[PDB]
């Protein structure tokens, strides 16, 4: 406001503020909610109730942020990418695939045929298909225990 602004105050409590060149304006709405329209054309919306924020760019990214300190951002081409307020971080992607990322660095990935491959936290695979679920060991062998009960050990060369 200081430098030209224009503030603007209505009888209900709404109150407005506009930069002097007019490319920042925020409405702080009685019921507590705001719409803060910046420069680089980004809207940023609060909402009090919810406490939640969604902010949308010209690119159709948009940001929400919620009050138990989860994050998402949901990209233009379908990609959803969670952190959760543990900071697990999940990216789910429009054709099923979902990938969670664990603070200790163990990746659980959920293909979009139900298989599901982890890489625990000491980089060893394990994977889970419709026929097997498979491991890598630190001792270089291979375990497979198929549908049918039979485990069948690989032994390194």
């Amino acid at each position: 406001l200081p430098d030209g602004g224009r503030l603007v105050v209505f009888p209900n409590g709404t109150r407005k503020e506009l930069s002097a060149d007019g490319q920042t304006v925020k409405v702080m709405f009685f019921n507590g909610d705001v719409k803060h329209t910046m420069p680089d054309q980004r809207v940023i919306y609060y909402y009090a109730e919810a406490q939640t924020t969604h902010i949308t760019y010209p690119d159709g990214m948009e940001v929400l942020q919620f009050p138990n300190n989860q994050t998402e951002k949901h990209f233009p081409d379908g990609r959803k990418e969670i952190t959760f307020p543990d900071q697990t971080v999940k990216t789910l992607h429009p054709d099923g695939r979902e990938e969670s990322v664990l603070t200790d660095g163990t990746i659980i990935q959920l293909n979009p045929d139900g298989s599901k491959v982890i890489q625990f936290n000491t980089g060893q695979r394990e994977i889970h298909t419709a026929d097997f679920k498979r491991r890598e060991y630190p001792d270089g062998t291979v375990k497979t225990v198929y549908s049918d009960g039979r485990q069948e050990t690989q032994y390194p060369t």
